[PDB]
């Protein structure tokens, strides 16, 4: 199914180059890279909760103690003190709170990894879809330009006839109005082409000088040959975020249980900075502490409610993502299955209108039909030719819609 | 005005069932439920600030004191100590800071309650609007299919005539081009119908198998029979959020004032863990503390500026919501008042075009008018019939727009 | 180039008044003001990190000390204690962490200042663009109303003719269908005009009574006469945010280095509240402390990774903004350069169609051409006249697009 570099299947080295440029260096690329690195840093920070912490502390203080407060034998006046210690703290994690925190953070990272794939897909498909439109525009340009050549040929026939007393000025004027209108349409298409090149340049992270070297597409379209949702990075990301939320419910539950910590220090403390290192002025301690909240008035309880709510939200978000992915795939299937008959009937309208015009103009070049018959046929032909070109372009768009709906093929 | 289950007024048990399904269980539903529960948990957490807090603390420590630091008679060497205490803390709230915090949180909850109603409205109206489009599509299907039957009948008349030397091949070819084009339009409509069923399935939280049982709508539209803004949950929510912001200004102001707290503990402390419970090794304390910031270099001041700014923003947000609600209601009124005359003139175009076609085809079936007169009339008729069906559908859309603009009728 | 009050160049005091109203008082205005004040408050709060902090603390405690814990000569029973102190804290900032924090906050403020300019631009251009559409609608109203007068004149000619046996009922019916359709189009345009007035009222922060005094625009369009990006407030804001992020990388780096603080207090502490102020019960201290983290298990490291990621994101965001601004300017140039030829060819279609109609109707008023020739010409004329009016309106839209792309002229 969809390749990793799936755009290569269209055999357009243009398209290949545009996507390749965007995926090597472009702002959308860099932002996606950055957002993944962010999640990596966040995961790293979270994992620290399961380590011990070590720090060095030192102080020098000039202090005067109250004479009648907490010491029966306080030193007199202002004296200097110093300390210099190595300090240690470790949280025991008896209920798994901190482990759950790390699982939540790593689940977020897994979601971030999936989102980086989704970002690659969003870049490549945004370019391919813009390219599809460029191709559609160039097709409409060819169709309208060819019609213009004909409209001009009709004016000049009708003018030669009018000159020889074989046609009216009304017909001539109408034909000139038709030709001017078709040319106006062509100019609009040509503007759109250039606008679309500008957009492609921006999509690949470049200024508008990149647009100057964009040429007519040459796309080769080949027919291809619930279980279909496993390459959807959005579903994967939402899965992992629902896992992270579940873990956060666990954290909130574990906050009701005793927290057991271990602290320690070792170093020197002295009355007199010049005595900091004297024999006997070492100090140290180690021991566990436990804290058990007994009544918080709603803090622990409310936090648990909020964590449950976030889990429920995340599950609903996952469900929504599944529903939306199935909708997207269902639509691609619907439209893909409808396309051939649409094209078929529109081809038939083109061909019958082309016959109509051929007969109308033969008859005109021989004085049996009016100019009006020609105008009506010309208009019907052009309208159907444009409809056809747009449906042919739709085949490419639908192939791209399938690739998007399947989530690409990054692997 | 708008009922609680307002969609029932259209007398389409289909529509009723789709909305009912979505409101019983669907991802959009669940996310809305979850976001309300979240606000409930947040409110619960906030209310804790006005309670006292109670906790149990215990520790066992092996400690060596410096010989010449803070004790004139320090114990020698490394000794074991233990503590086990019940701890209590209460913030007095003399300036109402904490009360304002709870008012802010409960105001947010009231806003969240209003937003849950808005979410129900967004679900039901999104479904009804998608349904409106489904109905419009089925109407265009009937209109275009009926026209197709006629186009085919015209081909086969013109072919019988051409066969008998009474018509040209040009006419025949044009008529076939017209019929193929009308059929191509029909196929496009039929695709849209299926796409719209897919969308309805997704809107009610279901996979695309739900779409398979969606049938043609049968909507019954009945005419109905600043003060009109009280069912707007968005205005209510913004109201309450502006209240919450106002309270937060109060909090920021109160941070300049003295904070008075009460702390207490009771328990046991001992040199020697085996002596933890000995007579005389109980320890306890109670008392108030007061802290008054005297200079913070911009922390309190900046926090007040930020809180005032948030209030101003929230008031502007409320004002914007009022303006937008009035715009929405004004537009519904504008369009509702315009609709009948639009329909009237478009009905007149339909009927006159239908007469034109009838005369053109009678005249054709008797050799007085061209095929061209028939083509022009057929085209004019179909264009006007589609315009009419779209305006008739607009009546339903406008009724739904009114319900949305009034904020529904949940009560 | 673009003035500060650039809309004045269109010489429409209407437009001037609408924009002026919105910029004096409107919800969008107020929200923008509020968001700037917020950033000001945040900057103020951040700057506090470089000041010292002063506070007053007092306590009164009833306390019972354990007999055999930490004092060899503990007081007996429950006794009262009091304290009353002035407390001082100052962070030294040897590595520039706190300075970087303030630079980051002031850079955010500079970005907020730029965004307030962008908000002014978004307000004025949203109004001008809505006004452009209002003008376009009024032009289409004039064009369609004038065509309607003609369509009605054609019905009544064809009816007088049909009455005298000189025309068919088919022609009459077709002409009536055409007129009804043109009137239906007019009614739709008139609805749109009123909807557009409603939108303008909302855009200037007013209820729908403001819409009642909005009249036909009278815009005067005058031709004007990478380096072009310096008035883009979005680029400026993104610049400053990338600076703020860079500083935050510095903060994260500086967190690995020793933190040196200074603390002090002075006051009174006493056993016996009635002795709080007794000679010798003063207490005080001053001194520096240093903390150096030695191992944090990923906290410092992960924070640095996250800060680098945010910098990278912000740089990419800046780059994206540059690319998007260049795209916007490139499009304005593309479309501006295309416009004249589009208008020219469309003017030619109008004029030739107008000749066609004139000849068709002269010939009709003299029995040489059919009604059909008239219908075809009338339709072609109207279609081209509307296309022209829309292209003329486009000239105004493009001028506004240029002003937007250049970022206005606030100075
Ligand atoms: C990473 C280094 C950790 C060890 C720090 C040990 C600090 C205290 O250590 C010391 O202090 C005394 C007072 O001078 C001496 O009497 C000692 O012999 C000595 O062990
Ligand atoms: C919720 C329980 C709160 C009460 C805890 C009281 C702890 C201290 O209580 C005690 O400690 C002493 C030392 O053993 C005794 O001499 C006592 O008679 C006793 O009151
Ligand atoms: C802003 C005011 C700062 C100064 C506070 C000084 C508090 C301690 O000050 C004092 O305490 C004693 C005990 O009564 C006396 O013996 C003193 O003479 C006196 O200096
Ligand atoms: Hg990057
Ligand atoms: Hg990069
Ligand atoms: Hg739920
Ligand atoms: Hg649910
Ligand atoms: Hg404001
Ligand atoms: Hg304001």
């Amino acid at each position: 199914w969809p390749s990793a570099n799936w755009w290569q299947r269209y055999q357009d080295a243009q398209l290949n180059h545009l996507i390749e440029e965007a995926l090597q260096h472009s702002p959308s690329l860099c932002m996606a890279m950055a957002r993944l690195k962010g999640a990596q840093g966040f995961a790293r920070q979270a994992g620290a909760i399961r380590s011990f912490d070590l720090g060095l502390a030192a102080s020098a203080t000039e202090s005067k103690v109250s004479e009648r407060y907490q010491s029966a034998t306080p030193p007199d006046g202002w004296n200097d003190y110093g300390t210099l210690t190595l300090n240690f703290q470790y949280d025991f994690d008896f209920w798994g709170k901190n482990r759950a925190a790390v699982v939540a953070a790593t689940s977020e990272l897994a979601a971030a990894e999936a989102e980086s794939v989704a970002a690659r897909l969003m870049i490549s498909t945004s370019i391919a879809n813009a390219y599809a439109e460029l191709a559609r525009l160039y097709a409409n340009q060819e169709t309208v330009h060819a019609a213009l050549q004909v409209r001009n040929k009709t004016v000049e026939l009708l003018e030669k006839r009018y000159a020889n007393g074989l046609e009216t000025l009304g017909s001539v004027s109408q034909a000139k109005a038709v030709a001017a209108s078709v040319e106006a349409e062509l100019l609009g298409i040509q503007e759109s082409i250039q606008l679309q090149k500008n957009a492609l340049a921006a999509l690949v992270g470049q200024g508008p000088d990149r647009a100057a070297s964009i040429e007519e597409p040459h796309i080769t379209l080949t027919s291809r040959y619930v279980g279909l949702l496993g390459h959807r990075a959005d579903i994967t990301a939402a899965r992992w975020r629902a896992e992270a939320a579940a873990q956060q419910v666990g954290i909130a539950q574990a906050q009701f249980y005793p927290d057991v910590t271990l602290s320690a220090f070792i170093g020197y403390q002295a009355f007199g900075l010049d005595h900091l290192f004297d024999s006997g002025n070492d100090a140290g301690a180690i021991g566990p502490a436990i804290y058990l909240p007994l009544f918080t008035g709603g803090r622990l309880e409310g936090q648990l409610t909020s964590a449950e709510a976030r889990y429920q939200e995340a599950v609903a978000q996952y469900n929504g993502t599944l529903v939306q992915a199935l909708h997207e795939i269902a639509d691609v299937v619907t439209s893909s299955q409808a396309l051939q008959a649409r094209i078929n009937k529109t081809e038939q309208a083109v061909q019958q209108a082309e016959q109509a015009l051929h007969i109308a103009t033969n008859r005109y070049q021989g004085g049996l039909a009016t100019y009006l018959d020609v105008l009506v046929a010309e208009e019907s032909l052009l309208n159907n030719q444009r409809a056809l070109v747009n449906l042919q372009s739709r085949a490419f768009s639908l192939d791209l819609a399938l690739i998007h709906a399947l989530g690409g093929g990054f692997e």
